[PDB]
């Protein structure tokens, strides 16, 4: 199989940092071949798990979402849909092409928006235990309020990933909005942390999801006994789980990007998957 030959003195992306200083890819394009890395992936016939909670109105999401992810996402690849939600009937019936499938979780509907965001720790991990086990290799973790608008694929699988929050990848991290009371679980000293990491997308192995999950839903009920709320909610706890347990690869916001609020600069040569315009 032939394809352009890396060269070691005219590095592709000389724009931005390509590698954190633990030696985990940060993902652009540009520096990854598609055909070598879905090579790699076929062989193992790998299949992807995408979680997505649809609750209440946010069932509204899934048919934009659904149709784009069958274009842009793990095309190729086995893929299981798993979609959360308290309306079983309202998901709309997608076709998909093959060896994709899609299951409805029923789950229960929280009140307040924080616990529908904050609960899907809970509900991830869930106990759909033994379940997310055997069905797949690797599980991702989204946001249903979004569309996929170009490729993301096998170029994200890892043990573990978190995918840098579009609003803060130039800045300094005294800037960065972690939660900066001590009582909370979440807690993450002024002059500590790598990057600020967005709480729409990750994912990694099912057993480094399934520990992710578990630790930030213990987390939240150590915070909740003690009366007190982080400040970003699952983002928060995720931030605070990724700069202890540090990532084995970072998406770059070409995979968490809005382009309503942020244009689209130079420095992002492909917007793969976006928010969606809500209230
Ligand atoms: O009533 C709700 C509130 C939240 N969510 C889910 O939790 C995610 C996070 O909430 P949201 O996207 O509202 O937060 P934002 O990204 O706007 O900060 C949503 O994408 C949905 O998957 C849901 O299904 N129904
Ligand atoms: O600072 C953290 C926050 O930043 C905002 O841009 C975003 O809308 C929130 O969802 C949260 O990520
Ligand atoms: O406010 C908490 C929320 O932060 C948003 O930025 C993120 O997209 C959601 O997944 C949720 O984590
Ligand atoms: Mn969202």
């Amino acid at each position: 199989m032939v394809y352009p030959q890396p060269k070691v003195l005219t590095p592709c992306r000389k724009d931005v940092l390509v590698v954190t200083p633990w030696l985990a890819p940060i993902v652009w394009e540009g520096t990854f071949n598609i055909d070598i890395l879905n090579e790699q992936f076929r062989l193992q016939n790998t299949t992807i798990g995408l979680t997505v909670f649809a609750i209440k109105k946010y069932v509204a999401f899934l048919k934009l979402f659904l149709e784009t992810a069958e274009k842009h996402f793990m095309v190729g690849h086995r893929v299981h849909y798993y979609v959360f939600t308290d309306q079983p009937a309202a998901v709309p019936r997608v076709t998909l092409g093959t060896g994709r499938q899609l299951s409805v979780l029923e789950v229960g509907a929280y009140k307040r928006w924080q616990d529908v965001s904050m609960r899907r720790m809970e509900m991830i991990s869930d106990f759909c235990e033994r379940r997310f086990l055997s069905e797949v290799d690797y599980l991702v973790c989204v946001d249903v309020d979004m569309e996929f608008r170009d490729h993301v694929g096998v170029e994200i699988l890892t043990p573990l990933f978190g995918t840098l929050h579009p609003s803060f990848y130039g800045s300094s991290r005294e800037a960065f909005t972690y939660e900066r009371r001590p009582q909370s679980q979440a807690y993450i000293p002024k002059d500590e942390g790598d990057f600020y990491y967005m709480g729409a997308f990750f994912g990694g192995s099912v057993q480094e999801v399934q520990r992710l999950t578990r630790a930030c839903h213990q987390a939240m009920m150590v915070d909740q006994a003690n009366g007190i709320e982080a400040v970003w909610h699952d983002e928060s706890h995720l931030n605070k789980y990724l700069l202890r347990h540090k990532p084995t690869k970072v998406l770059s916001p070409e995979y968490l990007w809005d382009q309503q609020l942020l244009g689209w600069p130079a420095v992002l040569r492909k917007l793969r998957f976006t928010a969606v315009p809500k209230n």
